[PDB]
């Protein structure tokens, strides 16, 4: 109804999802606190991976924390979350095996700009651009070709994808789930398809 709406669900506790994680946000630092989130809840909007390094406030029987969205949760029920341990020690009990939580996305507590990772396998012809360091949800993501701006399809590994992307720098826009737009520009995609991902520096960042 309203992304910010408190959500009713169950919590286990997982070690994966540090790394290699659906949404290929590695690295991540061992000790910050994440989540996996189910399919429904994660695909806000009708947008793949809507949810996908958003921040959750999840509050369960002992107290409230806040968990980074890392991962897909599979054949996670409607509202179920699947913490990393130190996030559900905070909350709960993890003698119980699975705790009632209520939760709701968040503001990121992050500081900085964007940055973005480009897929390997990208150029011109076909690439995938993730957003990094985000404060709100990215629910959009533009760029610029002959005057056109052309959307980006999100994907399930939380990259945009497009084919034929043009030449010279990539002028892009993005919006977060409350419809704020801001535009950067990242250089040149590479003529033929690169081997590595790489990330390059953002200039923008949703506003507070």
């Amino acid at each position: 109804m309203a992304y910010d709406d408190l959500h009713e669900g169950y919590a286990t506790y997982t070690g994966s999802g540090y790394s290699g994680g659906a949404f290929l946000l590695d690295p991540i630092p061992s000790d910050m606190e994440i989540t996996a989130i189910n399919p429904a809840d994660l695909n806000y909007g009708g947008v793949k991976a809507a949810l996908a390094g958003s921040y959750l406030e999840v509050e369960g029987p002992k107290g409230k924390t806040t968990v980074y969205v890392t991962d897909l949760y599979p054949e996670g029920a409607r509202g179920a979350l699947d913490l990393s341990p130190n996030a559900f020690r905070k909350i709960g009990n993890m003698k119980d095996g699975k705790i009632n939580i209520k939760w709701r996305v968040v503001k990121a507590p992050i500081t900085g700009n964007f940055t973005y990772r480009i897929k390997e396998g990208s150029s011109r012809w076909w690439a995938a651009i993730q957003v990094r360091n985000h404060k709100y949800p990215v629910m959009k993501m533009e760029y610029e070709k002959d005057g056109k701006w052309i959307n980006m399809e999100k994907m399930d590994y939380n990259h945009f994808v497009s084919t034929n992307l043009g030449t010279g720098s990539l002028k892009v826009r993005m919006t977060d789930i409350r419809g704020k737009v801001v535009k950067d520009t990242i250089p040149k995609l590479p003529e033929s398809g690169t081997s590595k991902a790489y990330t390059v520096p953002g200039h923008v960042q949703f506003p507070e």
